[PDB]
């Protein structure tokens, strides 16, 4: 029941009892471990014991456990539920889960950050232009002209599962991706389906390699509507290289401001299926993942070919080395344009403190080692030497079906 | 039932129906996932099963099932283990039972090469001196001067648990480790208890940075007895990097040969204690984790002070590159050398390829991403994209305790 992690390069031995506050499922069983799978409306009574749930971890935070206004609050929620089939957070209740979906986020290396999160309470928006102004008011505030600013922006909750808010978009900026007669792919492959869905219902699409998506946004249920974020609350980093001349050449840039925005935040049983929320980037993100995936970018020979290495064996290590010149590339440019980024060093080593204040002061951490490890160097990051259990705690984000498979036009 | 595991860079879906053979435990349950958790006497009655479901696949295996030689090897097997609690494998299945552990191990990258293993048979040796004959011989075949090739040496297996056949051993060739009064540590922090065993035991340390250690060799449950490996048999590569003229003077080296000798092999329910096994080297277990690992040599400093990098702050990727430096060394000076070693890259690819036939010959291949991942560079190898499942068949290799935790000492 009392469960051990250990760290295997400082011997430190860590005892996880939060696990046992565990409610959803992992995937995993006895017999098989799906540990490194990616992907692995409520009733009445399925909502009260939910609701409960949430309300007594709440109340026990803010240190009045079992008092007159927890019991109140418990037989308002109550009555509410039994008279209109769901409830309503209060804002205090609406901040407290949201920054817990955070805390409990098993596959986000960022948590120290946790408490330190600004909540837009977006649950009066009622129209498609409505969450566009939200939307871009979380832009500029988040942004914050490069001093990047943790932030969540929340719209009406589900109700009958008929009128969901959604953002269609993954991110609420990316770039374009268009499949060319030439069988190459310009822009972003990760995001050709997305923009194909956007041309279909209007875009004009300028075909370029780094074109802003426009938003496509669903108010209560209804058609998903087309939005361009202003060009100038949008912040852009060039990419260049503090040794190699030629490395501006290659015309990369990227966003400063990563804003996910097609996950579903779950409090209290209640499902807020449109929550964009943003930080700031980690250095891999967009150095390993964004431009050296295969499916990606995918620069790595491009980058290679001008550091004339050879390219002939694999034992050269040529795509290791190449890695390394672009990662250093990515944060010497935001660095120098004073946009905010963290290195995959400095925010590993965050991550082992933070995980020793949650098991000093909660009894434990959930962590998906899988994630949270970054995609280059590995073992020369703290957390590579340090065991996580796995396991989820809600208030969550959740992944949730994209719209286009779920939605009746 | 089938479950299915995509490949994110590819987009390829394979189906699993082998774990449905899969009978032991992971640690993990439907509310945690114990997949980073490093570690997470059989009675006539439990024995009789393993013993049959092993013979079941041996003679699938050999299209031979439900042969009268099957039938007849069931019925010889059942009769001596109802007589004498135990039976002995045919020289045939106890290769095929190792071609299948290694088959089976989850968190082994080299599997492309499972079945060409040579399995040496010392279920005769009786002595200490009998297994440092066997480990000697296995050494120099396996070492094949540069050439390496897999092999596994299997001693006598367990029989009441108080007559086990153990090498003491973590790997048959390691160096030793020596902490100081001041609190250093000369040579490998890894091997530094076991180094105190071996010196308590009366080996006369050199106290050197690479130290090859003695091995200690416990036959029949009998205290374990010190043994040199002939140094002549050690084959060692001196580190150079193909730019760097200074990189040979930091005086490192590293062994050729890395072969296993702590873990356990299980096969038909019978329990091998003693079983060394040892194939070639891929790069970054040496230049990243033995090299580059804060708690074992630990030189990203000191090479990173002589490329001179900017070291003020970690977002210079400073680590990072000395990393890539001292990996293509050692990748290089093994290959200057002839001395058999592979690359993360190629080992990654060659293990998606191997992956991919055996979901389509075999219906899986289980393995442990968290494992089979390189320690450095790991999206750019496909096996970071690859979805795994992770599950325990047997025959298959096991942990056990070290011995000095249980061995009864005789005197
Ligand atoms: C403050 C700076 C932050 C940093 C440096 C950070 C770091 C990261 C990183 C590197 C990832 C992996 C992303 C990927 O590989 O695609 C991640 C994932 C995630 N983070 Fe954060 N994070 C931050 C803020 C936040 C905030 C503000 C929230 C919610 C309020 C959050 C929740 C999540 C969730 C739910 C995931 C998993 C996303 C997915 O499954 O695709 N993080 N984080
Ligand atoms: C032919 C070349 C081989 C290569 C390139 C290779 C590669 C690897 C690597 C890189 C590891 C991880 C080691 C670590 O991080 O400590 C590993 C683990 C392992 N391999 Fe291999 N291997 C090979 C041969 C073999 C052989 C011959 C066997 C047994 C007959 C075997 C069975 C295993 C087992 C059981 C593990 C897990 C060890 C542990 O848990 O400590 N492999 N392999
Ligand atoms: C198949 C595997 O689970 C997949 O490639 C994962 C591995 N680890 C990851 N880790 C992070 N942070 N982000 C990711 O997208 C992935 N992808
Ligand atoms: C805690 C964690 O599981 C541990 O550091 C693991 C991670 N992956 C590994 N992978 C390999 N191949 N070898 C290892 O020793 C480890 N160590
Ligand atoms: C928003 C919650 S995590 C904080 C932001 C972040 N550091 N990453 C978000 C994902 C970005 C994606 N990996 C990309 O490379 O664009
Ligand atoms: C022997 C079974 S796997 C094949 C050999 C091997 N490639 N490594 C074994 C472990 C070596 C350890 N990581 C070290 O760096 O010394
Ligand atoms: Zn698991």
């Amino acid at each position: 029941r009392f469960l051990k992690v250990k760290n295997w390069e400082t011997d430190v031995v860590l005892t996880d009892t939060l696990h046992l506050k565990s409610t959803l499922e992992t995937g995993c069983t006895e017999h098989i471990c799906m540990g490194s799978i990616m992907l692995p409306v409520r009733t009445k009574d399925q909502l009260f014991p939910l609701a409960k749930e949430f309300l007594d971890q709440y109340y026990s935070s803010i240190k009045r456990f079992g008092s007159k206004a927890h019991m109140d609050r418990l037989e308002e929620v109550n009555k509410e539920i039994e008279s209109t089939s769901t409830y309503q957070l209060k804002d205090t209740e609406l901040i407290y889960g949201a920054k817990h979906a955070w805390r409990n986020a098993s596959r986000c290396v960022g948590r120290i950050q946790w408490s330190k999160l600004q909540v837009f309470d977006a649950r009066d928006c009622t129209t498609a232009h409505g969450m566009f102004n939200y939307i871009c008011n979380h832009v500029k505030y988040a942004t914050n002209k490069g001093n990047l600013r943790s932030a969540i922006t929340i719209f009406p909750q589900r109700t009958d599962g008929k009128h969901d808010f959604r953002v269609w978009n993954s991110q609420l900026i990316r770039y374009a991706g268009y499949k060319q007669p030439d069988g190459s792919t310009l822009g972003d492959p990760a995001n050709v389906q997305f923009t194909e869905i956007c041309i279909q219902q209007g875009w004009k699409a300028p075909r370029g390699r780094f074109d802003v998506l426009p938003l496509l946004l669903q108010a209560n249920g209804n058609d998903p509507e087309l939005f361009q974020i202003p060009p100038e609350l949008v912040l852009e980093v060039p990419i260049r290289h503090p040794k190699f001349d030629w490395f501006k050449d290659l015309g990369l840039k990227w966003y400063g401001l990563p804003a996910v925005s097609n996950m579903l935040l779950e409090i209290g049983g209640l499902e807020f299926s449109a929550c964009p929320f943003s930080g700031w980037y980690m250095g891999t993100e967009i150095g390993v993942r964004d431009y050296c995936d295969n499916s990606r970018y995918n620069i790595l020979e491009e980058v290679a070919k001008k550091m004339d290495l050879d390219m002939r064996k694999t034992s050269s290590l040529w795509k290791d080395q190449a890695l390394v010149e672009i990662n250093i590339a990515v944060l010497y440019s935001f660095q120098s344009d004073k946009v905010t980024i963290v290195d995959h060093h400095s925010a590993t080593e965050s991550f082992i403190k933070h995980m020793e204040n949650e098991y000093r002061c909660r009894g434990g951490c959930p962590a998906d080692w899988v994630w949270i490890v970054p995609p280059m160097s590995g073992s020369i990051t703290p957390v590579f030497h340090q065991e996580m259990l796995n396991y989820r705690l809600t208030p969550s984000f959740e992944y949730q079906p994209d719209p286009w498979n779920t939605h009746v036009w």
